[PDB]
């Protein structure tokens, strides 16, 4: 894989949004102020603003916050976590090492070349074994949920989950989850955080470190799912409750071409969604909800 190191030792060195020039970067680094400016010019490669003043040098619009590897391992216990700031998408990854991983191995980033600008968002993989394909909709609904609760916790409070995998915030997307099947079903999970800058944590006022996030979710992910893989979603439907963006609004669904719409009753003991239209209430294993 690619090596990134120096632009990324570089964005750390501007990270703290003050001025900083060639000459005085370089000694940093150890080399010409020709080189640096080659690495500036990666950075301005993801997205990332580095804005220049001739007798000035170099800064970012803001200060920011970097994923280190250091700090997340050191709050977490055990089990690999491949913390990977560039990378072109944390589920390739995974997929790419089915054969060497285990149950509750990680991979986190804040850029994806596969695909959004460096440091916007979070990026999170895990990838899991389940004993017997006996999940999937039950899984991402346990995704969801977690993450809710974490991001709670950490004092996003209004966050709320949309059925069957995306977080919302004031009636906008705020992150959004992946699952992936493997031909003993071999799982991969994903998920997206829109950080910073659909709607976002800072767009909202909140401002959590990066590092600590990533860390509670893995071990609270990890958490959930051997829970998920013994006791299924029993364990969850009343958190599935008071989470549900949606409980109890007019939706409308949209299955396949059929736009069909009803009030939202929340998901049965299946994780299905339950829509009530004109007095009859059915579940439903599939579809785009959205609101009307």
């Amino acid at each position: 894989m690619k090596d990134n190191t120096v632009p990324l030792k570089l964005i750390a060195l501007l990270a703290n949004g003050e001025f900083h020039s060639g000459e005085q970067l370089g000694e940093t680094l150890g080399m010409s102020r020709a080189a640096i400016n080659k690495h500036i010019q990666t950075l301005r490669d993801w997205g990332v603003d580095v804005f220049t003043v001739p007798g000035k040098g170099y800064s970012l619009p803001e200060p920011i916050q970097l994923l280190n590897a250091k700090q997340i391992l050191g709050q977490l216990d055990g089990g690999s976590v491949a913390v990977l700031p560039v990378i072109d998408s944390t589920n390739q990854y995974l997929l790419d090492r089915i054969g060497e991983l285990k149950s509750g191995d990680a991979c986190i980033a804040e850029y994806q070349q596969a695909g959004s600008p460096f440091g916007a968002n979070l990026y999170l993989s895990m990838f899991w074994r389940l004993e017997q394909p006996a999940a999937a909709i039950g899984l991402s609904l346990v995704i969801g949920i977690v993450m809710a609760e974490v991001l709670r916790k950490l004092g996003a409070d209004k966050v709320r989950v949309k059925w069957p995998n995306d977080l919302y915030l004031q009636d906008r997307k705020l992150a959004g989850i992946l699952v992936e099947l493997t031909g003993a079903a071999q799982i991969v999970i994903g998920a997206g955080i829109n950080m910073a800058m659909w709607i976002t944590l800072q767009e909202a006022g909140i401002n959590l470190d990066r590092n600590t996030l990533a860390a509670m979710l893995i071990r609270e992910l990890r958490a959930a799912l051997e829970l998920f893989e013994q006791e299924g979603l029993a364990p969850y439907l009343s958190r599935w409750e008071k989470l549900d963006n949606f409980i109890n609004r007019p939706v409308k669904l949209i299955i396949g071409d059929k736009e069909i719409f009803g009030i939202s009753r929340g998901i049965d003991k299946q994780g299905a969604l339950l829509l009530e239209q004109d007095g009859i209430i059915k579940p439903w294993m599939g579809g785009e909800i959205s609101l009307r």
